[PDB]
């Protein structure tokens, strides 16, 4: 569209990243792959704010997101997740995530997006990216027979309504979790997709903050593949490509002309699972095309990391009460650390496995 939200923009670096990253790039020994890994840190990914102790980082990012573009001439943009709905990950097995839907969890959620609104409406000089919710709505599509799910429903929309329509009053653009080519970009789930992701946008006004959907948040499908990956048999919407192209237009004809930006920060190596729907950990993962606007499609405004890799996506400690078994496939590498925190073996691997190299 007219405005992609990153032209123009200097993206904030993490400096959780660039630390979990420098703390990990000493423990590799040999020195070209250190230092590759090393760079990494200059990669811009996504912060997920995936509890109430997350938004003061966000307050200490927009600050000096703020003081960096005066000091270098630049305009500055934080790129964030909100990621903390009740009853989070309803599909999954272990529940995760501080709020539940039977402890207050929509109210305490509202508070949640209410003390992030606060920061970002300290500091206008800085722009804000946000990844509204993975693996939130997908599952509303495919996986209302999951009862956590039918159960979770109403509460999942009435939050996600409710940080579109106040995140909009502070002028951040966001991108919906839309899954990815193995979620809804089958033909048949297309349509009942965008219709929910039409009422959602609906709900929260039609604003023209609301950029459109975010893909493969987390996952390893390609953008573009030359052969399908085997696991995709039976989709003709093998990769993100063909997704994308299929769903833009379904919501075109609603009113809402969406764009869309696609994690590919693990997707370097292809060909890696035994089934689509494996997520946690998979083992070969390499670091995969690096951020840019230069995204080869229309309805494309970035190609963005969205999780980041070497943080575990979960433990395979059977033992852990948040211990999921999707973490323990024969794809997964193991052992695995408990989720979000540092997986040092799987970090070095997606160093040495990039693909463009670093």
């Amino acid at each position: 569209s007219a405005n992609n939200p990153w032209t123009g923009f200097q993206i904030f670096l993490s400096p959780y990243y660039a630390n979990e990253v420098a703390a990990a790039a000493k423990q590799i020994t040999d020195p070209t792959l250190s230092s590759k890994a090393a760079s990494v840190a200059n990669i811009p990914t996504f912060t997920w704010l995936d509890s109430v102790a997350k938004i003061p980082d966000l307050g200490t990012y927009l600050a000096s997101a703020s003081a960096l573009g005066k000091s270098t001439g630049t305009k500055q943009l934080v790129q964030i997740v909100i990621y903390d709905l009740p009853d989070r990950d309803c599909a999954a097995k272990a529940s995760n995530g501080e709020f539940s839907i039977a402890n207050n969890g929509q109210a305490n959620y509202e508070n949640y997006i209410d003390q992030i609104v606060a920061q970002i409406q300290q500091f206008p000089d800085v722009r804000v990216v946000a990844v509204i919710e993975p693996d939130s709505l997908a599952n509303l599509v495919t996986n209302l027979n999951v009862q956590k799910c039918a159960n979770a429903k109403t509460t999942y929309l009435a939050c996600v309504n409710y940080a579109l329509t106040n995140l909009a009053k502070v002028g951040v653009y966001m991108y919906m979790d839309a899954g990815h080519a193995g979620w809804l970009g089958w033909p048949a789930n297309l349509s009942p997709a965008a219709q929910l992701f039409t009422q959602v946008w609906q709900n929260a006004g039609k604003s023209p903050f609301i950029k459109g959907l975010a893909t493969n948040v987390a996952n390893y499908n390609a953008l573009q593949a030359a052969s399908p990956d085997p696991i995709t048999q039976g989709n003709p919407n093998y990769d993100e490509i063909h997704y994308i192209n299929a769903l833009a237009p379904l919501l075109q004809q609603a009113g809402w002309d969406a764009t869309f930006i696609v994690d590919q920060g693990r997707s370097g190596v292809q060909n890696i699972r035994q089934q689509w729907g494996d997520w946690c950990n998979i083992k070969g993962a390499g670091f995969g095309t690096r951020p840019t606007t230069n995204t080869g499609s229309q309805f494309i405004d970035s190609i963005v990391w969205v999780k980041p890799g070497g943080e575990s996506d979960g433990t395979s400690n059977s033992s852990s009460p948040r211990y999921d078994s999707t973490c323990s496939l024969p794809d997964a590498a193991q052992p695995a650390p408990e989720a979000g925190t540092w997986f040092q073996a799987y970090f070095q691997t997606l160093v040495s496995a990039a693909n463009p190299p670093l």
